[PDB]
């Protein structure tokens, strides 16, 4: 698909550099001709076929396409799409709070209420892509974005749609794989991978929205690989002493080495506790 070819300085002034990722830089811009204020994420196209520099139109097409799809309070929406000779330039959502990564680097570890706050909008996010098929494959406390960080609970959105896949058949089998910290056994042993991936990092998202510490994290990318294949964690009584069992239950029904057994989005909806790149 081509996407517009005007300058997008013709129709947006940019601004304040919100961050950066290996494929993108995102900056806060303001259309023109309304006043209303966006995310702008420039993607740098690859310069010839074989290059590993730049991201493949094909992995950028697949990306806006899924973001296209998706409307939804928990997830962010994609605006227009532009490009030139070097960059595609998706105009998303703008999600002013800051990361929830940076948010807890404030506030060390979470009460269970706060934690199970956060949690619900991320898990309706997530039930709702995967209502559609998608699998994120990058869920992690640095792609939950607040909308604003100074209300006493904060509402969120979740982004970086740059791993996203549509899962037509249950699983998908291609290149994929996600930030060593968060990533499930089968992505780490190159396994057929579906839906279930994503459900694998929730239970490492909670582990740390509770604790305040990473449960597979090693001093090394390898190590944290082995320990996430061997499902190397434990709940140190140190940082869980005074959680409750009923949260370390829904953490162990994710943290499940066979995808199949492992609790699906609908499953953590329903669970007692909730119910009202890898190389050095
Ligand atoms: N819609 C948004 N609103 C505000 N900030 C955003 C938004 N989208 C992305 N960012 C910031 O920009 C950073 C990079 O965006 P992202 O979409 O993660 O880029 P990427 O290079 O394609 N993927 P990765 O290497 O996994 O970060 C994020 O970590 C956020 O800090």
């Amino acid at each position: 698909t081509v996407f517009r070819q005007e300058n997008v300085d013709d129709y947006y002034d940019t601004g304040e550099e919100l961050g950066s990722g290996k494929f993108a830089v995102v900056k806060k811009c303001r259309e023109k001709s309304t006043g209303l204020q966006y995310a702008a994420k420039f993607i740098k196209k690859r310069r010839t076929k074989s290059s590993r520099r730049g991201v493949s139109r094909e992995d950028i097409e697949r990306e806006v396409s899924i973001l296209k799809e998706i409307q939804h309070p928990n997830v962010i929406t994609l605006h227009e799409v532009y490009e030139n000779k070097t960059d595609v330039i998706l105009i998303l959502e703008l999600v002013a709070g800051g990361e929830l990564f940076d948010f807890l680097a404030e506030k060390e570890s979470l009460t269970e209420e706060e934690a199970t706050e956060f949690l619900k909008q991320i898990l309706n996010g997530v039930y709702y892509l995967h209502s559609l098929q998608i699998a994120h494959f990058d869920l992690k406390p640095e792609n939950i974005m607040l909308l604003d960080r100074n209300v006493p609970k904060p509402r969120i959105k979740i982004i970086d749609f740059g791993l996203a896949h549509k899962i037509d058949f249950g699983n998908e089998f291609k290149n994929i794989f996600g930030t060593p910290e968060f990533v499930a056994p089968e992505i780490v042993n190159y396994e057929p991978l579906g839906l279930e991936a994503d459900m694998w990092s929730i239970g490492v998202i909670t582990y740390i929205l509770l604790s305040g510490a990473s449960p597979f994290l090693g001093d090394t990318k390898q190590e944290t690989l082995a320990n996430v294949s061997a499902v190397n964690y434990e709940f140190e009584d140190e940082y869980f002493s005074n959680t409750s069992a009923l949260a370390k239950d829904f953490i162990r029904r994710l943290l499940v080495k066979d995808p199949k057994k492992r609790m699906t989005i609908q499953d953590s909806l329903q669970h007692p506790w909730i119910k009202p790149p890898q190389f050095e």
